[PDB]
């Protein structure tokens, strides 16, 4: 849930393994 990653999820799903999308359209970690 933190913004983290470095990148963003513009259809949802990050790229980095351990990245979820949870504030679209921003990549978090935890």
């Amino acid at each position: 849930g933190l913004p983290v990653c470095g990148e963003t999820c513009v259809g949802g799903t990050c790229n980095t393994p351990g990245c979820t999308c949870s504030w679209w359209p921003v990549c978090t970690r935890n």
